């Protein structure tokens, strides 16, 4: 893709903190970007669309490659358009703005650099906010295994890179993606039956992906899923796998995970509104990433989580499944947690904690996003799923929601106003960014 000229990128600034120590942290003056993939697409010449609704103009993309060298991805107005706004170390991320809905953006070191973190033997702390999002909606925060640069070094037809949001990839192998190594996705593009903006393409793009936070205010979830190779690759047709292929585990990534919700391990008590990890109230979440002999070049082994509200600490709760032992996503734990609830141990099968790990070496981009679901209306995360099952069934319920929670047309319309802001970030050593 081309870097478009029709609007103005500037990218919002965003202060984190790297820490060195307890109480010792400093302060980097980060930016965001929002995705490629909530962009206009216009043609170079004449400003016009290259993408409607769903479907591509056929002189513009007659292919992948042309369309590629046609057609721009424009800058975007982040508060009037999406919803995004910063302020300081803050960054709120609105639910539906117009016609949009959400928005997926990216840390960057620099206009053209995606920020790498290396997270084996790190804690990554953050606050959140989550108090307005409703059955139905994610607020995400997450790391992919993206290239820094958004691609522009092997892919000489994406123009535009990291500074239009270039580049994504995650363990869903996404097809919907617009651009994915410097070509369109018009070639095999289907468009989308339910949302009038999106479709799925012959290619995606698949990565490993540390799912830190997804959450609302309802249920929460941490999950590593590790792919084959760790980095972005290009997949092509129903062997991407993934949520949207015709079967998510033909391809060469973990679509589900090892995933550690509180009240799906059975403790439904711990996360929610009033509960203890107070939800209608902001909280900071600390995770982190333990290597086996405790070093930077030991292989991951343990990921914990602790919370913190009130300036109390407050440890993951154990799970409370018979066979699963503990409260930190482990091999064990994730062997053990597979067997009990009946799912394929998708996780195992490629490569796990040490393929997940593998993947932190490589370096990934931190996301912060808001979404809702066009496959599954979160109901993995916040419901009883699959919908058939009996909820007292280890693993099928997740959260509170009905099951005829989360439709997109019905969350769009009732939530519009909902929202997730992320804040505070601090990066560094295990224990320097909160008081262990
Ligand atoms: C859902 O998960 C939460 C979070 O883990 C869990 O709440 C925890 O419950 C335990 C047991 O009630 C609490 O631990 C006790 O806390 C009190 C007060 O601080 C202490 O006095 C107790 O100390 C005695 O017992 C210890 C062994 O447990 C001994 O080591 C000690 O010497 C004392 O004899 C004990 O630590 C804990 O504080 C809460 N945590 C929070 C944050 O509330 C809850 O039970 C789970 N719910 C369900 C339904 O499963
Ligand atoms: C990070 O801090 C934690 C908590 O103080 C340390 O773990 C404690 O370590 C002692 C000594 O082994 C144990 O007796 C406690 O049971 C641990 N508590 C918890 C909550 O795990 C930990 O060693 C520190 N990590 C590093 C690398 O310094
Ligand atoms: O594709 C939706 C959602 O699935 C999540 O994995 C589920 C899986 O679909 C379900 O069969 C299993 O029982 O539970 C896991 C964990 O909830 C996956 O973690 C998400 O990334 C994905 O968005």
């Amino acid at each position: 893709q081309q870097a478009g000229t029709a609007t103005a990128e500037n990218h919002p600034p965003l202060t984190w903190q790297e820490c060195t120590a307890p109480g010792s942290c400093t302060t980097q003056n980060g930016a965001v970007v929002l995705d490629a993939n909530w962009r206009w697409v216009h043609d170079v010449n004449g400003y016009t669309n290259c993408y409607t609704g769903n479907t591509w103009d056929p002189t513009y993309c007659p292919d992948d490659e042309t369309c590629a060298q046609n057609c721009a991805l424009d800058g975007a107005d982040y508060e009037g358009t999406y919803g995004v706004t910063s302020s300081g170390s803050s960054l709120k991320l609105n639910f539906v703005t117009g016609s949009n809905v959400g928005s997926r953006l990216y840390l960057l070191q620099d206009d053209s650099t995606y920020q790498i973190f290396k997270l084996l033997n790190r804690e990554f702390s953050f606050d959140v906010d989550v108090s307005n999002l409703p059955c139905g909606l994610n607020g995400a925060l997450y790391f992919v295994a993206m290239d820094a640069d958004g691609g522009v070094s092997k892919y000489p037809n994406n123009k535009a890179g990291a500074k239009y949001g270039t580049g994504y990839c995650d363990s869903q192998c996404p097809r919907d993606l617009k651009f994915i190594d410097g070509e369109a996705n018009v070639e095999g593009w289907q468009p989308s039956s339910n949302n009038a903006n999106t479709g799925i393409g012959d290619h995606g793009s698949c990565c490993a992906e540390m799912d830190v936070w997804e959450a609302n205010s309802i249920s929460n979830a941490v999950t590593p899923h590790p792919c084959d190779t760790p980095g972005q690759t290009m997949c092509s047709g129903d062997d991407c796998g993934g949520t949207y292929s015709n079967d998510r585990y033909a391809g060469t990534c973990d679509p589900d995970g090892c995933d550690f919700n509180p009240y799906r391990m059975g403790n439904t008590s711990f996360y929610g509104p009033g509960k203890i990890i107070d939800t209608t109230k902001p909280f900071t979440v600390v995770t982190q990433f333990l290597t086996d002999d405790g070093t930077d070049t030991g292989t991951l082994s343990e990921i914990k989580r602790f919370y913190i509200q009130n300036s109390n600490v407050i440890p993951q709760p154990n799970s409370d499944i018979s066979g699963v032992t503990g409260n930190s996503i482990t091999t064990e734990f994730c062997t053990a947690q597979k067997q009990a609830f009946g799912d394929t141990d998708d996780f195992s099968q490629h490569g796990g904690l040490a393929k997940m790990g593998a993947a932190m070496q490589q370096g990934m981009v931190l996301v912060m996003s808001l979404w809702d679901d066009y496959a599954a209306q979160m109901l993995w995360l916040d419901s009883d799923y699959p919908t058939d099952a009996d909820p007292t069934t280890p693993g099928i319920a997740r959260g509170t929601c009905p099951t005829d929670s989360g439709v997109p047309s019905d969350v769009e319309s009732q939530s519009p106003n909902s929202y997730v802001t992320y804040s505070n970030i601090k990066f560094g050593p295990i224990n320097s960014t909160f008081t262990a």
